[PDB]
């Protein structure tokens, strides 16, 4: 009708962010939306339940690309995305996060003189070996509008010579989504019932990174710690399939009967879990932020984390799997902590502010 | 034991820079060179001549890509190059200048953790609507090693957050190439013989650009002026084929009979003309640089140039083609001027520097 805003997405978090943006857009008449998924129409990365439960729109296009090298995936995505852009001639192109899809969308649009906005801009790990570091840098420098989630992000962009007037501090739209899904789980998740658990009466653990799941001592130290912690507090562990088959491969599948081990759980139930736990123990970077979003203290069993500002506001604590005694104690300590009451990633209406800056 | 150095080239200037680099590398031990052309293997005699005359190495690969959109060309180049990198496993990829080929080469390499060097880094037009400005920005950011041609390019790179330890001021490789092709012309070219001219005894003119060629007022001005200059000093005018069409159709064909008008000349003959000219008149960016390289005063018949530094150093001069008598006058004035004796684009050893670094042998 009056403005076309086309979203490119090719990973689950990008769909989640695009849907949070789209909740705001869909309430203004005369925004027409187009959703372009770079991947396979019925990719098994995702499920009926991911779409229904997390309220993800049906893409208008599926480009069918993935499973290649960075060159094959990115090259094909650049051609195919360009084609859709030429066909749809949208006013705005929104790209999200820092995958190959992000970069394809931006490079496709900028050569066509179609304005590109990068949702989640300015994040730097300062290690160009990560494909995602290259993706975010190049997306940032190709985009017209840079929607940063933090002040560090903003400063990262300025230090790189991007003009201030292309940079907008809007917060992290994954916080908005955490709140939306948070409310929804309270309304619908029953996983507390079926497990027979009490809000603020359990510890939740996820472990699925290499640095911990491969090495055998580490996975001892980790599961030996969770074992001992189960004694004081019910520990709930939804085990990445891959982390299960690594433990059954040092026979360690005995340190998993003391804890309520579970087979990976529905997305809403997992939110329920996260937001009602007294502590979350993990090596996932995503769960570290979800912890902060729901104001549940976090221990990070990793020897390194990426979200240093959660550490600095004492919502997250670094505890490297050395031995079980040392680790179970620091788990127990942190379980009775909290962090500073500061908003780190916006106020939960990043979507609003993005939308306002566009429909301008 | 060797270093393997793979060049990605897609336009003529890149081939020329690459071949500049390859002339230095061939004298060195334990170097393997791979040349990847992203375009087509051409059989014709024209292209054969370019490779022969300008001493361009025979590419190892021709990926056969071009002729589509930005996304098509770039995305296909990205995949085909990566395919080549996955087979050859070079220690370095060199990319050159600012075409889609440049950018595809860099993006291919960085995601495979193959170090990339951008020959000709840091140039900025500050206009992101230009596709080539996007290419150089993202290339420079994708790159491990930035071979900048000028101090201005260095500051451009520093201002965008790029660490000093990745930036090397080495000069313009095309300067090294101009010197080599200049020597070759002096050796081989008989064009001055044939035209019965003498060094410093003519003016060379080349008009290429649409804005001049496709406009009666502007081409009238230029041809009227060259014909007037030709009275004082012979004017040699290799006329673009398109340029001639327009002239005849506009009814200015007679003014071409009034200067030494030629059909387009060989690459080396053209080098010879430029370097032995008393003055050059042009609207070509390349030619303006070559005038400076050969230390011949230049006049740019255009409302602006890329190369402001040549204006500042008084090697080049803007004379917009508004008035035939004015452009004549300007030409005859500038023809006995020179610029400041200073290097702007290196000392003609940019190649050596580049080579020295990639071989981990240190820059001199
Ligand atoms: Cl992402
Ligand atoms: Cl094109
Ligand atoms: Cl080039
Ligand atoms: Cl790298």
């Amino acid at each position: 009708m009056w403005v076309k805003i086309l979203s490119v997405v090719g990973a689950r978090p990008q769909f989640i962010k695009a849907a949070a943006v789209s909740r705001v857009l869909r309430a203004s008449p005369g925004v027409r939306e187009v959703l372009v998924h770079t991947g396979q129409h019925y990719d098994d990365n995702m499920s009926q339940v991911f779409f229904e439960e997390l309220e993800i729109p049906d893409p208008d296009y599926h480009l069918g690309i993935g499973g290649g090298t960075h060159g094959q995936n990115t090259g094909r995505m650049l051609e195919a995305i360009e084609g859709v852009l030429l066909k749809e001639k949208p006013d705005w192109v929104l790209v999200y996060g820092d995958t190959d899809s992000t970069l394809a969308g931006a490079l496709a649009a900028v050569k066509l003189h179609i304005p590109v906005a990068h949702v989640e801009a300015g994040l730097r790990s300062f290690n160009r070996r990560m494909p995602e570091e290259i993706n975010r840098i190049l997306t940032d420098h190709a985009s017209d509008l840079l929607f940063a989630p933090t002040e560090t992000a903003v400063q990262n962009l300025l230090r790189e010579g991007i003009p201030e007037n292309r940079i907008h501090l809007v917060g992290d739209v994954m916080y908005d989504a955490a709140l939306h899904y948070g409310a929804k789980a309270e309304r619908k998740s029953r996983i507390l019932e079926r497990l027979g658990l009490q809000a603020k009466g359990y510890v939740l653990a996820t472990i699925h990174r290499a640095e911990n799941t491969d090495d055998q001592e580490r996975l001892r130290v980790i599961l030996e710690a969770l074992a001992e912690v189960h004694q004081e507090v019910p520990v709930v562990f939804p085990v990445h399939p891959r982390t299960r088959k690594r433990a059954e491969a040092f026979g360690l599948g005995s340190y998993l009967e003391k804890v309520v081990a579970l087979e990976p759980v529905g997305y809403l139930d997992m939110v329920m879990l996260e937001k009602n736990a007294r502590l979350i123990v993990t090596d996932s970077g995503g769960v570290q932020k979800e912890a902060y979003f729901y104001r549940v203290p976090c221990v990070t069993v990793r020897e390194e984390t990426e979200w240093v500002e959660l550490l600095k506001a004492e919502w997250n604590y670094l505890a490297a799997p050395q031995n079980a005694k040392d680790l179970a104690l620091t788990i127990l300590h942190r379980m009775r902590t909290k962090g500073v009451e500061i908003d780190l990633y916006g106020d939960g209406r990043a979507s609003q502010k993005i939308s306002d800056f566009l429909r301008k």
